[PDB]
């Protein structure tokens, strides 16, 4: 299997209490990450320069291909509790408006904020067979500062195979109708989430993990949903994918075996509505 996932990488700069750290982050390394255990992922992507430890990070589970920049996408992340964090874009990389040519087995767009125009997902739906989408990266301003959600029409999604969104975040799409797509997935954090498989509702609950951090969980989930979507009905995907999802949080990583997730995945809370 062969998988694109186009995104910007971002310089994450975080504050925690009276420490300051940097980190690489972006959607787009952590749906990248959740993909490579069932393709082989390429990642579209910009930046100017980035810590040669992080290029080795990205490269350890993916081909890199970057649209030249001046520029690399850089947020500050001051932390205001166990797990919620403030964010405020300091500079932004080259945006990404031309796809590379050739078969891919899954396309899946994960902007961090608007360098992927819709325009892009309308040329793709046409072009390439499966594509997949996290919304977040459509939604969330692309203006200096701290983020804010602007809403978008919607209606550009209408052939996506698999769209994922937060709850709160579902608001922003206007002229939206979940039968758009083959699959919606809305996330809630630790709390149940909704799917929709052609506009038909399910609830799930998401493996109740102990730790409170939960950075790249949504991405994660939509990188292992399309994962096991490939190889797998519905219901399974989504039980596997929340197993999957809740690995990475305890572990913080993706070593870790296809059996412990389809132990942990057998127990998932999943009702057709």
């Amino acid at each position: 299997m062969k998988c694109l996932v186009v995104g910007h990488v971002v310089r994450d700069i975080v504050k925690k209490g009276n420490k300051v750290l940097e980190r690489l982050g972006g959607g787009a390394y952590y749906s990248a990450l959740a993909l490579s255990r069932f393709c082989d992922v390429e990642i579209l992507t910009s930046f100017s320069n980035l810590p040669e430890e992080w290029i080795k990070e990205l490269e350890s589970m993916a081909k890199l291909q970057v649209v030249p920049s001046e520029t690399t996408t850089t947020y500050e992340l001051t932390y205001l509790d166990g797990n919620r964090r403030r964010l405020k874009l300091l500079e932004r990389a080259s945006p990404i408006e031309e796809l590379p040519d050739g078969e891919y087995d899954v396309l899946l767009m994960n902007p961090v904020a608007r360098e992927v125009p819709p325009a892009l997902v309308t040329s793709a739906l046409k072009k390439f067979p499966f594509v997949a989408v996290d919304i977040q990266g459509f939604i969330r301003s692309s203006s200096p500062g701290e983020i804010q959600y602007q809403p978008i029409d919607g209606s550009f999604l209408k052939g996506v195979k698999i769209l994922h969104a937060d709850l709160g975040e579902y608001q922003y799409l206007q002229g939206f109708s979940p039968e758009f797509v083959d699959v919606l997935l809305l996330s809630n954090g630790p709390e149940p989430g909704k799917a929709f498989l052609h506009g038909r509702e399910y609830t799930f609950e998401p493996v109740h993990v102990g730790v409170d951090e939960s950075t790249g969980a949504g991405d994660v989930f939509l990188g292992a949903f399309t994962g096991f979507y490939s190889q797998c009905p519905f219901v399974q995907a989504l039980k596997r994918a929340a197993a999957f999802t809740a690995l990475f949080l305890k572990n913080r990583s993706v070593d870790f075996s296809m059996d412990d997730v389809n132990e942990l995945a057998m127990k998932v809370e999943v009702k057709r509505v």
